[PDB]
């Protein structure tokens, strides 16, 4: 119930929301059907439209009018945005040459530059170029301010997941808005785009910017705007707020546009009908900027222009139907569209089995336009798993396609030509970022970055301490003129041991054999030095990774590679090695095929054993430093040390061998040497965070050798590829992967073909930021470079997407 017999007289768009059942006047009252009777009358004035005209200049104040052209309007803060242009001979902000804003040029009383977040739905990245002719205001913001060629949204590339990620710096799996549509089994409740449940606070995790602000004594304008409050009124309200007395005036504001998303669904991302929506958004921008200029704030305020996601071409005829794969279609609930999520229709059905469903959706048709996945086998880069609201079964749908349950759903629910929600690395899902203001840089292009990083920066722009979030604070310092956040390297928690030769061959009973016993102070002094770390400057280019947790490990030095060996997990946490451009690939010799050698630096008790691999009929093994890339026949003996060995399914060995035998050399050619750090990852609880010992769900049979869930590699070279990796004087270039350690290759539909046809594709699908790998390992890389930490932070957040050009 709401008693709507109160009035909004003087209360229009009140910031402090009043509790039921007294009527509401805030920008959300329409959505809750709870406005005061006079809300339309007082708060949604429209009389005479949105622009001053020559005859309206210096008029008598008429309180009915939407905006004003009277002499007093500037004081009252309620002129039409074009008032000075029409009545005082001022130019539009867009027609003014842009000039560097070296410092905040704010009215007295302003304790800090305000921040206005101008957010646009479905604003695809390529619109900045392709629609630049029709977008003069926006195009002026872009080129005079700071801009990225695109901004990477989060998966799924929908609205609420993205807008709330912007507001929180969190992955949807952490903030809770994991889709446009959701069921929470604990609440036994549902979240939809329409209706009212979505307004319950319990869906919304983390701390959004407005709450971070308020808790820290910084006032906020409200962020959420009902669809029926026209754009012009939203702008006027923000301008009005900006004129409030110092003690009442908000410091952070948001504008929202339903366009271009709305039209792009109807007409597709490039439908000729798309020009108009883009014209109108630009007109809105021009109004804001004109409004700001009038108020002497256009060189004081920091403006962010940001989209939530892009838009792709998607029509009805391009749907896949689960009914063409599944017999049991009515025993399941599918969340449909540009992503699939599947659960049982009823929890009382004990015959339901995810295993058989996945299998029935796997590589069943030739050009199949989606791929099923247990959520924990989704590429780790999507961080889309650690939430009870995300169904165990997920379908990654091909760009340009839809998945529905049955054909009837598609014709009884072509209507649309555009849609979004696909994998976040997909070009058409990319969105925009422009920062313009005193705190942003002047005429600066920055590289593509992820929207999860904005929360931090908006906190910086406001002088706020950010709530704990998924951004890497400092990785976007290069966007900023001042207010940068200067982070320290995390302190190392565990210092390594440096074991010497402390065990005799005969103390090891691991069931390992190696045909190695074929025997000079020239090459005997040389090898000691190698085992003391003589070649370490070559293979450990950026210093050793720091272990950021309490554990017990050893640094092991070799001719061709260096490792941090875990006595707890009985394998390396990392193996580091440099492959120069000229380096040569050799084979594993016949007499060495099944050779495994005891490491006389590491005790039997802290070693793996060959017997456990013999007994484990499913588990085989691989090596972290590839024997194929040994520098000499004599050095190759080190590749076979038990302390270089890791557990590997024969299905995964196919992948690993091809990467180690073929791809590393290829990269070294193409990049002028590469440095490689490889290792295991354990994430059985799929929270994207390093597992403790007691979280491991699988061991090599009969042993305490834990089985990795994933295998990572970090591949570094010189950004200037004319300089070889080991003699790089400037910025670095990185690409990385986190491969799932799976006992089949069901994921790659072409795995029965040669590795050259499918492996590299899989790696690309599982591209990763170094930062992802840090989360998963508790390591901290790049501890000793000549580079600035902020640059190294940006590097660590870099993702190599393998998409073609924007
Ligand atoms: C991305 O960034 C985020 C932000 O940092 C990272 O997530 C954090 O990770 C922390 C480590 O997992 C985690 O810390 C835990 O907090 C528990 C208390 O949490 C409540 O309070 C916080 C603070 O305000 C709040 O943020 C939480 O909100 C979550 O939960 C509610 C649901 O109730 C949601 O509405 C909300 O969206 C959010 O959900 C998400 O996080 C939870 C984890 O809390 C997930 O489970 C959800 O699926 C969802 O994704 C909470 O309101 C605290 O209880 C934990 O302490 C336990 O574990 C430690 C281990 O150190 C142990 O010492 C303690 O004894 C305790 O264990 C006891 O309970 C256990 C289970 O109940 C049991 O096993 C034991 O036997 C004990 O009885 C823990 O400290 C922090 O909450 C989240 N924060 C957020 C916002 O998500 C995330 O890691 C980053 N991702 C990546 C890849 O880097
Ligand atoms: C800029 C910004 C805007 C914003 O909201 C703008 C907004 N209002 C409505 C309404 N009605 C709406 N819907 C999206 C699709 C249906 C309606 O979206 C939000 C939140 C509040 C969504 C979390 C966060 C940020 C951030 N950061
Ligand atoms: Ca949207
Ligand atoms: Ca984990
Ligand atoms: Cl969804
Ligand atoms: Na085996
Ligand atoms: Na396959
Ligand atoms: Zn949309």
């Amino acid at each position: 119930w709401t008693a709507t017999s109160g009035s909004c007289k003087g209360r229009c768009f009140e910031l402090q929301e009043v509790g039921p059942p007294d009527c509401r006047c805030d920008n959300l009252c329409k959505s809750y059907s709870s406005c005061c009777h006079d809300f339309d009358e007082l708060c949604l004035k429209t009389a005479r439209g949105w622009e001053c005209t020559k005859d309206r200049c210096g008029e008598v104040r008429n309180e009915e009018n939407a905006c004003h052209c009277s002499e007093d309007c500037l004081s009252r803060g309620d002129c039409c945005t074009n008032y000075q242009v029409v009545c005082k001979g001022e130019s539009h902000w867009v027609d003014d040459d842009c000039e560097e804003i070296k410092v905040p040029e704010c009215p007295a009383g302003f304790v800090r530059p305000p921040l206005i977040i101008f957010s646009v739905d479905g604003f695809r990245a390529s619109y900045m170029k392709k629609g630049s002719k029709v977008m003069p205001n926006i195009e002026k913001l872009r080129s005079c301010g700071t801009h990225a060629p695109y901004m990477r949204p989060v998966y799924p590339t929908k609205t609420f997941p993205n807008l709330y990620t912007l507001a929180t710096g969190l992955y949807p799996e952490s903030h809770g808005i994991v889709g446009n549509s959701m069921y929470d089994p604990v609440f036994d409740a549902s979240f939809h785009l329409r209706g009212r449940e979505k307004f319950n606070h319990r869906w919304w995790g983390g701390q959004p910017l407005w709450i971070t602000a308020t808790k820290q004594g910084v006032r906020a304008g409200t962020f959420f705007w009902s669809v029926s409050i026209p754009h012009e009124r939203r702008i006027l309200t923000i301008l009005q707020w900006l004129s409030l007395p110092d003690n009442e005036r908000p410091s952070v504001y948001a504008f929202y546009s339903e366009q271009p998303d709305f039209s792009g669904h109807k007409y597709g991302p490039f439908g000729p009908e798309m020009t108009n929506p883009l014209r109108e958004i630009d007109k809105t921008v021009g109004q804001l900027m004109d409004g700001l200029k009038q108020l002497r704030l256009h060189r004081c305020v920091n403006v962010i222009f940001v989209g939530d996601h892009g838009m792709e071409d998607v029509t009805c005829d391009r749907t896949e139907f689960l009914s063409n794969y599944l017999t049991n279609v009515d025993d399941i609930t599918l969340v449909p569209g540009t992503l699939g999520r599947i659960r049982a229709k009823s929890i009382n059905n004990s015959k339901y089995d995810p295993k058989t469903i996945i299998a029935a959706l796997t590589c069943k048709k030739p050009d199949q336009h989606f791929k099923p996945y247990m959520k924990q086998h989704l590429p780790k880069r999507l961080h889309y798993a650690n939430n009870r609201r995300i169904e165990d079964i997920h379908l990654l749908v091909d760009r340009r396609w839809h998945v529905a349950r049955k054909p009837l759903d598609v014709y009884k629910k072509c209507f649309f030509q555009g849609d979004h929600g696909f994998d976040n690395k997909v070009n058409s899902m990319q969105t925009v970022f422009v920062g313009y203001g005193p705190t942003f840089k002047y005429r600066t292009k920055v590289p593509p970055f992820e929207n999860i990083e904005l929360y931090n920066v908006m906190c910086d722009l406001l002088g706020l301490k950010p709530a704990p979030n998924n951004g890497t604070h400092g990785s976007l310092n290069h966007l900023l003129r001042t207010n940068t956040f200067r982070p320290t390297m995390p302190d190392e928690v565990s210092r390594p041991n440096y074991p010497g030769i402390m065990y005799l061959q005969s103390e090891f009973d691991l069931g390992c054999t190696c045909d190695d016993k074929v025997e000079n102070k020239l090459e005997e002094l040389n090898k000691r030095l190698h085992t003391k770390g003589s070649t370490k400057e070559r293979h450990l280019l950026y210093g050793r990774p720091a272990v950021l947790y309490r554990t017990s490990y050893d640094i092991l030095y070799h001719t061709d590679f260096e490792s941090g060996y875990s006595e707890i997990f009985l394998m390396p946490l990392w193996t580091s090695y440099t492959i120069s451009k000229q380096a040569e690939v050799s084979s594993i010799p016949e007499h060495l095929t099944n050779c495994v050698r005891p490491d006389v630096r590491v005790s039997p008790g802290f070693s793996q054993n060959c017997l456990a691999y013999k007994n484990d009929k499913q588990m085989s093994y691989g090596f972290l430093f590839p024997p194929y890339l040994s520098s000499s026949p004599e050095a190759k003996y080190d590749a076979f040390l038990v302390t270089n060995m890791v557990p590997m399914y024969p299905a995964f060995k196919r992948v690993w061998a091809y990467f180690q035998r073929v791809l590393v050399k290829k990269y070294a050619s193409e990049r002028n040497g590469v440095n490689v750090i490889s290792g295991p990852i354990f994430d059985y609880n799929y929270d994207g965070l390093r597992d403790t010992e007691d979280e491991i769900k699988q061991y090599v049979e009969g042993s305490s050798i834990p089985v990795p869930t994933h295998y990572y590699s970090i591949i570094t070279s010189c950004l200037d590829f004319t300089q070889p990796a080991d003699k790089c004087d400037g910025p670095l270039s990185v690409s990385s992967f986190i491969l799932p350690h799976r006992p089949d290759n069901d994921e790659s539909c072409n795995s029965s073909e040669d590795e050259s046809k499918w492996v590299e594709e899989l790696m690309k699908m599982h591209t990763a930021r170094v930062r992802d790998i840090e989360h998963l390992t508790g390591l901290d890389f790049y501890r000793k470079t000549s580079r600035s930490y902020s640059e190294i932070l940006t590097l660590k957040t870099y993702l190599h997407t393998y998409e073609s050009e924007i």
